[PDB]
């Protein structure tokens, strides 16, 4: 059912939806980004983001919103709006979910 986390890396299974699958784990996520390539193929997604080149002050390609939720066996991980580009953002989590999976100083 669930895959034992080996060292912090991208990689762990937990359910996600509605059903068991693999991901990856950031220990240093700070907006939870998923490519397109794992976005619903029913309708396009978009959004607003910035790309500052500080002398060339520019935009970031639309990344959709809808929102992922990721639950390990135990019922519970995380799960937010996430951003999706058919770039492949380096599929990272949110340091919400992140901090609360296995990210959190717990001691």
């Amino acid at each position: 059912w669930v895959q034992p986390i080996t060292a912090q890396k991208p990689s762990l299974t937990l359910w996600l939806d509605d059903k068991m699958f693999t991901g990856l784990i950031n220990t240093g996520a700070d907006v939870t980004i998923i490519k397109l390539e794992d976005w619903p193929p029913n309708w396009p997604i978009t959004d607003t983001l910035t790309n500052l080149r500080g002398i060339g002050q520019s935009n970031n390609p639309k990344q959709s919103s809808k929102y992922l939720t990721w639950r390990d066996k135990e019922n519970n991980s995380g799960l937010i709006k996430p951003f999706v580009i058919p770039n492949l953002p380096v599929n990272l989590w949110g340091r919400d979910l992140l901090s609360q999976m296995k990210i959190m100083m717990a001691s």
